[PDB]
């Protein structure tokens, strides 16, 4: 009703857990648009031979597995009719200015909201820069995808497995008291996550958690030499330093990043937030004996110094999941032993990096630029960026420009920037 | 210089010493043991050709050697007057004890006795106890220098030695000390470096145990876990809650820290940089953990950088940094170390392992010293309150017929007095 017929753009891990919420809900006709691919050319035979959407909970997340029909699935936009009262953007956030500029707006007149599942800062912006003149559509920043989902096994598609929820997410909207919020808190409440409404997307965005997470990890030194290995030890995305790249310094540099943000955030007429309540109370909590409930309200105004403690000891905290039973030795389920990703060969040859870093790179890239208009430099955020490029610039002098993916080679992300401040701006 | 030697104690340390000893050149090699299943299973070993055997593993291999005892005995009376120096490798609580039992007056060739684990104040404790004449120098080692174990109580006399420290530190009551220098090369023997200091105490001032084990296991996670009779044990090294590393503990630690450190001031001590110590003593960490540049600060860092980089270099060390990684890049666990427990003796009896007991009681004396220094210590007296509780609780549940009288109050004053007498004398 609210909702209508939905269109989910984008069919990975996200999706499917999206479709399993909107289909308890009731989402009319539920559709799904993706590109041509190795990928869309399975779902298609999946669908063909009656497969469904499949969601599995692990765990103590059990509870939430259930199965989802499709009505229809579309992997050429030509076919696309004004069908659709809401768009569900499901593909990667680096790709949400691609992703709107090709879709086929003269046969989506009707659409009426777009929702960004996984919204950062200057995103709803970017995304209405991109629709054509006199759209009706409300863009929707949710600020962080709700959960952790992947696709088990690749040549079953469909299939999902979810293996943690987030305690509580952020949803804002282009249009004032925004009434799609309600629908959304609703639909996602469905599996757990409390959804809390604020008054711009700008509020939302600025509680994106792996803007403030993956940026001071993921693109450092450490992170960059295992990712753009091909030989040795993957190593660990959440552990300590040598097994994985939380050290003093990358704890500094979160601290650092987050003053950036905030300070950016208020130049766009939004309110910060509490880094360490955040992590701790709406992601993912420790117990009062590491962090004191004391300590994590009074984050804000604490010292630098204190500050950079607290986060570090959040993650040594939950190098193990301390809420977790024993075993019989009192050890506690490793939680941080998620292995880095690395660069892989695509289908023609070339190396291509992982999503952890490079959209974390092309999120950090844009919101740099963004705060170039706001008269902010953001050096802690520029000294990542900096990291990042030369690592990669290293390893493409080392395997030859010739047998890399343009992905990796310079971008330029001020025409971006340009539009969301304009947009900002009118 | 080292003529004729006692061992008082003939346990794992003793037998690593005697073959440092042998290495360096002594004369004849003696041992007093007290009565017990110990002494009667070496009397029989002897009487059957046995000899003191060390084993070093490993690329300590070549510490292994043989060493034969000219000497046996378990009866301090019994002692002739033929012995230039002591060496005290029973439990440092036991010292005391020791030099009180020795029949001094009769013992006038004694030039040398070296406490092996000398906790603040052992020095002068045992020279309290020593008669008037007496002109014994006393030698106090900061810790025992390496890791060393009766393999099995059937071969009583063999020991393995696991690893040997990078360095300790040696003081002694006579000024500018020459049984010092032997005692140094002696030791090096064994590949650990001595560092020579002017006091007894600057050297009893360097035991790691007491910076560490005080606030790690004399709180409420710890004893919990050691007091237990089911469930997992736990380890001595983790977190919370796989181990009872907490901010709070580290911050016991820092505060601990710096009431140790005014005492060994006011007993004309040099104190150390924890953070220092820890990293260039006991295990390192790497520069992109910790910074040589904050390691050397640490002392002038503030309160709050202090408690901060500790927590760092415990969690640093839940694995081994240095250790070869496997194939998905884990390193080796070196903190799931299990905690000991508490364990029924051979008369059925409770006893507490020597972690935290014996760490409990050098605590205890060294707040009882403080006071005379008019140090109130009361974080110390905080981690000695958490476990008198908690033992007390122990005792109230199992019922003190069936628990061991070493768990039992004590009171460390008297000790304390004769100790502050001496440094007054
Ligand atoms: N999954 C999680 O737990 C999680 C957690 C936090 C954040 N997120 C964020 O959520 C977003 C989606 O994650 P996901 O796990 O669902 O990814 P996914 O499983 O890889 O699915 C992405 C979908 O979008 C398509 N796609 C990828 N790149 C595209 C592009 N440039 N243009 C058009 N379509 C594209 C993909 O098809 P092809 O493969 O054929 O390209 C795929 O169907 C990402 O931003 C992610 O970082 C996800
Ligand atoms: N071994 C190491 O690696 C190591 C490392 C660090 C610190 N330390 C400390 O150094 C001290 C000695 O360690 P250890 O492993 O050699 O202990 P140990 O193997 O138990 O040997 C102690 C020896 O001294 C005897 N003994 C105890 N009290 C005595 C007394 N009042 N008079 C005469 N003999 C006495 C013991 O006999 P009974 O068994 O019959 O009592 C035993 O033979 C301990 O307190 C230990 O905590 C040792």
């Amino acid at each position: 009703e609210s909702l209508g017929n939905v269109l989910l753009v984008g069919l990975g891990a996200v999706a499917i857990q999206v479709a399993l919420d909107l289909r308890r809900h009731g989402a009319g006709r539920l559709g799904a648009l993706n590109h041509p691919g190795r990928r869309s050319q399975r779902i298609a035979e999946a669908l063909a031979r009656g497969a469904c959407l499949q969601l599995e909970g692990q765990g103590q997340h059990r509870w939430l597995s259930g199965n989802a029909a499709l009505d229809v699935f579309h992997q050429d936009p030509a076919e696309l009719r004004d069908d659709w009262q809401t768009l569900v953007l499901c593909v990667p956030a680096d790709s949400y200015l691609d992703v709107v500029r090709g879709l086929p707006w003269e046969r989506l007149g009707g659409v009426r909201t777009l929702l960004l599942v996984s919204a950062f800062i200057g995103a709803n912006l970017l995304v209405r820069s991109a629709l054509p003149a006199g759209c009706q559509a409300t863009v929707l920043s949710l600020s962080s995808y709700y959960a952790a989902t992947k696709v088990i096994d690749e040549t079953q598609p469909l299939r999902a497995l979810t293996k943690a929820v987030k305690r509580r997410v952020y949803l804002g909207s282009s249009r004032p008291d925004c009434p799609a919020r309600e629908t959304w808190r609703r639909v996602l409440a469905g599996s757990g996550v409390e959804v809390v409404p604020l008054a711009t997307p700008e509020a939302a965005e600025g509680r994106n958690v792996t803007t403030y997470v993956h940026s001071p990890f993921f693109l450092g030194e450490f992170a960059l030499a295992r990712i753009l290995s091909e030989q040795g030890p993957p190593g660990f995305m959440y552990k300590l330093y040598p097994e994985g790249p939380i050290t003093p310094g990358a704890i500094g540099a979160m601290r650092r990043l987050w003053c950036e943000l905030s300070e950016l955030l208020r130049r766009m007429g939004a309110e910060p937030l509490n880094l360490l309540r955040f992590l701790n109370d709406d992601n993912y909590p420790v117990h009062e004996t590491m962090l004191p409930r004391a300590s994590i309200d009074g984050f804000a105004e604490a010292g630098a110094e204190r500050q950079e403690y607290l986060l570090f000891v959040r993650y040594a905290a939950l190098l193990v999941d301390p809420f977790s039973p024993a075993d019989e030795q009192g050890r506690h389920f490793d939680f941080s032993a998620v292995p880095f990703r690395r660069v892989s060969r695509d289908e023609d040859g070339l190396w291509r990096l992982p999503r952890v870093p490079l959209e974390d790179y092309r999120k950090l890239a844009l919101i740099v630029a963004l705060a170039a208009h706001f008269d902010l430099a953001m050096p802690q955020a520029r000294s990542l960026l900096a990291s990042y490029e030369n690592a990669v610039s290293r390893f493409i002098d080392c395997q030859g420009a010739s047998q890399c993916h343009p992905s990796l080679y310079p971008i330029d992300s001020r025409p971006a920037a340009d539009a969301i401040y304009r947009q900002w701006c009118s």
